[PDB]
């Protein structure tokens, strides 16, 4: 049993809700919150910009030190950093950004990072300002992630479409 409330069970291991991931994280304090990161960990907008703002920019400060030491992530890759006031840990995952021309096949590799964590609160990867089809992202999630994932979807009309079209 866990404290995630009002989630729609899609499969054995994937759950979804129309909710603000910032508020879900503040309320649940999950072991892992996933960030929709880029390779430079520059948390400018979307999920990344939103989570960073909720940490009062502490996520960005930590991220800048990470990049200065380690260099950029790979598209499809990830790193584990602090969850600050939102979670124990933040798993920064880089899905492909279609608005940068990145290959959508890398979306499966991106979701594979979730399998290293037994339970996660996460956004649908490559949705919103990353420009990929969210119905596609949800399908890849269900077909790739085997651990227990709670997807928080910000946009109500996207959530309604994701529920209505899920096979
Ligand atoms: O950009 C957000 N979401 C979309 C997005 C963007 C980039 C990559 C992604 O994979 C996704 C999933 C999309 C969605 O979930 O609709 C978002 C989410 C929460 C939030 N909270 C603070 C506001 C003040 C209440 N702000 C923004």
């Amino acid at each position: 049993v866990n404290s995630f409330s009002g989630y729609l069970k899609l499969t054995d291991n994937v759950y979804i809700k129309n909710a603000d991931i910032v508020e879900e994280a503040k309320k649940v304090k999950p072991t892992v919150v996933v960030n929709a990161a880029n390779v430079y960990l520059k948390h400018g907008g979307g999920v990344a910009g939103a989570l960073n703002k909720a940490t009062n920019n502490a996520m960005q400060v930590e991220s800048d030190d990470y990049i200065a030491t380690n260099g950029p992530l790979k598209v499809g890759g990830s790193c584990v950093l602090s969850g600050h006031n939102l979670a124990k840990h933040c798993l920064h995952v880089v899905g492909p950004n279609v608005n940068k021309g990145e290959d959508i096949q890398l979306l499966k590799s991106a979701y594979e990072n979730f399998n290293q964590h037994e339970v996660l609160l996460a956004p649908l990867l490559s949705a919103g300002i990353f420009g990929a089809d969210p119905i596609h992202s949800l399908r890849v999630c269900v077909d790739t992630v085997r651990t227990n994932v709670y997807l928080a979807v910000f946009d109500k009309n996207l959530y309604d479409k994701l529920v209505s079209s899920f096979l």
